[PDB]
């Protein structure tokens, strides 16, 4: 396999089904990328997260520097030996975490310094950033960019997608001059803009210039509703290039996916399904449910009635239903292995559908009966 | 296989290796079974605690009766479909707990009435905690008795004593009056006396008059040291019947049982490794180690050098030090894996050494190089 090849085997409408090659392993796309925090898919051995489908998992730059820190990672071999994934690893920039979690928070145009949420020092930098996914071994490297909040002023948006701009050069320059990241990983640029088609244009076009392996639609999934987020991508993501993945960074329940798709995008990331499963929340082809209501007690059908999951051939809602009531371990496991086996499951209904040219009839199909 | 039949294969000294029958499986020993507390042991799925090596698991009843509840267990289908294990279980009868975690305890030659630790009232007495382990689908079945506190006066050890064993009929006739559990399942006795080697003789000829499939010996595991339960066992296990299984209740560490192998016993439980990997305890034939301690951080070595488990297969001393400091949920699966593993390979070289002669020199090298 190549550094990098992204194909397109079909398309239907805007929607596209393919795969990207990397050294490390294929990526069909749509693709779901289950969340690691800090070095493990909460509650789930990477055997598990392989089986549930999963070609590839997103690593969390911010908490990994933390702990147990980049440089120790690159000294016992990488984040994929330490936690024992093979296959690719996305990583985010740290950046977005600074802004939720970090306490210090001093911004500039060389970058972000802050507090630790046990108060130790930290930097972050485009240049700081790229080093820290290189140490990790990460094979898909997020460009580092500045948080724009939701809302924000057109002026606001416009200074910091400036500034995101020349932090995506910076990346890009960092990334190309260290030759065993540039030969063997791929770097991804992310689009902001906020909600400003204009601004989305501008950065669009930045981004094209500089020239990166994918694009990410940043600075959505951050409180402005489906709606809104439905009509920025209607704009956004033709903006970028055809022929590259599009990301959408943070992205989301079940009918978010669907609706991104539709839209042009090609991979995904979120914590919801596995940190809804620990908690409660399980998804179904009729809609989540919440295995902590009573009346699960005695129900002794799968968590989803069609569900391939090893949870849904095993055990019982009333068994899964005990075991978050009674906060046992076990519990997690169950339910974050049945959400992200059923995300999988989503994403190959997708590209099959796809690929059989009957995409629209699958997300009509699907919203009338998650919605029903 | 029939209802119940235990077969020495070999022995040596006092030590005894060879099988219990039962409908749902075999069981070799000596045995170590892990605890499951309510219908789960603690972060493995039913199938990981099986490859571990164990033939059998033990199910707290009164964990079980609080949540979910025996009678809804029973209308699940039984414990064993409720939870995904169908190789034998063992339930406590609910006694210990009763006195160890509930509130009320009113106490009566009748049995015992008590608040849960959400304070709903409960009650258990020979003939409730049989009726429980019955609805519960128990396949060996623990006779309810009274805890002796350690340390006990004669006379108090002596009332208790007496008391357990006028409730040990109780059970065997609730047993044996139930024949669906008398035709399927099996009933243990269990010794008491304290340390008081007249009492442990009383209780002894008291059990084996009503007669039991198989024999505990309560009482230990309370704070007496290992010398002084050493000393306890050197007289109590030979008043037991020879050719039925002795069960040490609660115990205990590997240097624990393979004093006790010694002296005797059969069968062996304990939280221990469970409960102390959560809970950076790992065992190693070279001695538990914490794993949490800084000098593990860059430890690319697995948990222990020889151990065949598929956590010293697959994850470093570094990264579960590391999961385990973080406090996710990873870190319990593995540390909760290798350690009933552990457990697994020392029962395992227990019952080829006895087999083989030799057990007397393997406790010796065992000890020689566990507290080197
Ligand atoms: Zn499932
Ligand atoms: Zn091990």
């Amino acid at each position: 396999r190549p550094r990098f090849s992204f194909s397109i085997a079909a398309r239907e409408g805007k929607a596209r089904t393919g795969t990207i090659e990397m050294k490390r392993g294929v990526i069909r796309t749509p693709a779901f990328m289950p969340v690691g925090t800090a070095a493990t898919v909460k509650a789930l051995k990477p055997e598990t997260v392989r089986a549930t489908g999963a070609d590839i998992i997103l690593g969390n730059t911010y908490h990994l520097m933390l702990r147990p820190g980049a440089e120790r990672i690159a000294k016992l071999g990488g984040l994929h030996s330490f936690m024992g994934w093979d296959r690719p690893i996305l990583t985010d920039s740290g950046g977005f975490q600074v802004m939720s979690l970090s306490s210090l928070t001093k911004q500039s145009e060389e970058g972000v310094t802050f507090k630790s949420h046990d108060g130790s020092r930290h930097m972050l930098s485009p240049e700081r950033s790229i080093e820290i996914q290189h140490l990790l071994g990460s094979d898909i490297v997020m460009a580092f960019d500045e948080v724009t909040p939701y809302p924000a002023t057109p002026s606001r948006a416009a200074s910091s997608m400036e500034r995101s701009m020349r932090w995506a050069k910076r990346s890009r320059d960092a990334f190309d001059s260290r030759k065993e990241q540039a030969e063997n990983a791929a770097l991804f640029g992310i689009q902001q803009g906020s909600v400003f088609e204009n601004l989305r244009q501008q950065s669009a076009d930045a981004l094209a210039e500089i020239g990166f392996d994918g694009y990410a639609v940043g600075g959505l999934a951050g409180g402005e509703g489906q709606d809104e987020m439905f009509r920025v991508l209607d704009f956004s993501v033709p903006m970028l290039p055809d022929d590259k993945p599009h990301y959408l960074m943070g992205v989301g329940k079940p009918d978010d996916i669907v609706g991104a798709v539709e839209r042009g995008i090609d991979m995904f990331d979120c914590v919801l399904p596995t940190r809804s499963g620990r908690n409660g929340q399980a998804f179904t082809w009729d809609g989540p449910i919440n295995i902590r209501n009573a009346r699960f007690s005695e129900d002794l059908k799968p968590l989803d009635s069609e569900c391939h999951c090893a949870v849904c051939q095993k055990w019982s809602r009333a068994y899964i239903h005990h075991l978050i009531r009674a906060g046992e371990i076990l519990g997690a496991m169950l339910m974050t292995e049945h959400n992200i086996a059923f995300y999988q499951q989503l994403m190959q209904k997708i590209r099959d559908s796809i690929s059989e040219g009957r995409f629209s009839q699958f997300a009509q199909d699907f919203r009338a009966r998650y919605f029903a």
